[PDB]
């Protein structure tokens, strides 16, 4: 019923030099929190490296022509100089949805200080919710359990 | 002493298919914190629909000509595809005031996560201070507790 | 081992109008944290009036030609009218770091409310860490402590 996708964000792992650790945690993630995103199923996942436009094609790819109703990335939101996925992330969104950052970085910041060098961004493009997440396997299962007792509500909202 | 204007954004409201709920409650928070405030008065209303250029263009008029001191703004601040308040807001802003929005995000997360959901923007033009606030009419009252403590500082400031 | 830039922005200071009181308080701060920041130095100061385009030179002066690791502004951060600290800082960065404003925030409100008047900015530009600070002197101190349990990482991921 809602359609994610999840974005790895990595030259590493796009480049074949080393598996995806996160990318199948994110999907067991969504996949477990179904229920409690009103029915939601992870139906595409695709790898890029750590290039802007590589990122952007497939943000709005998946916003603009597969239409999917949430977008996860994972990785490149660090303050490493390949770390550009906000960057890319801020040119497609049209519409910032700043309380799901607030949430995530002050849930994060309850576990690690290192909460603090997270650069996520969020917004909606179209009718596509898209959020950045952190590169570590963990991290998405911290970030949606912090999300997602409103989560349902904003997919619904977005119609 | 201090010429506060609240701005309703509403579809509903500004085709005259519905009362408006929350600038009342809105008008009547505000006066009864005047002292607060360091004396302040709500001195005009309006309603406009959920479209961009109709909110830009009172944003600018009450800042630019009417010169007032606070404008809160209520509704179009959801995930909601017709929710384009921050985004008509953020166009004539020229000063953010993100402190104001983490604020008003901390206290109201505190009621409900569904708090995550406000995607409001603040900040000040020449010198007139701008936020939004939500479209529920005990929003205003929640946020107003949220910043009282400073805003009159604020308002002293701006000059 | 790191080099950190202190810049003073303030008419009164800059006009030889009055001393600066808050930039030899954030020297000694950071001389003082020199050991949790992996080896630290203040190498350079400056000071200028509250214009934007004197500040925009010097972060960009400081970031590309002298390669500071680590700016911090002090001043020009509040509602008055003549606070442009962020304003220039937000045209000279190129990646945002929001959680570096998050937890100077989040740690300020626990001091005083009056903390949301703060309108600081913070990002990387080059291999520069760029960080608005407040004006008066017990405030650096305030937010190296936020801060300082994570800065080093922050300084050590941008290379």
């Amino acid at each position: 019923e809602y359609k994610v996708a999840i974005l790895t964000v990595s030259d590493t792992v796009s480049a074949g030099a080393g598996p995806d650790r996160s990318g199948p945690r994110a999907v067991s993630v969504v996949d477990s929190s179904s229920e409690k995103l009103g029915g939601a199923k992870v139906v595409a996942t695709a790898v890029v490296p750590d290039e802007v436009e590589r990122i952007k094609d497939i943000l709005q790819k998946w916003s603009d022509v597969d239409e999917m109703d949430l977008i996860l990335t994972l990785g490149g939101t660090g303050f490493t100089p390949r770390d550009v996925t906000p960057e890319a992330t801020k040119k497609v969104i049209e519409r910032e949805t700043p309380g799901l950052l607030f949430v995530m970085m002050q849930e994060a910041l309850k576990i690690t200080p290192f909460a603090m060098l997270s650069r996520s961004a969020a917004g909606i493009r179209g009718s596509t919710l898209i959020i950045n997440m952190p590169g570590n396997p963990n991290a998405v299962a911290e970030c949606m359990e912090a999300l997602l007792p409103a989560l349902k509500h904003a997919l619904k909202q977005i119609k």
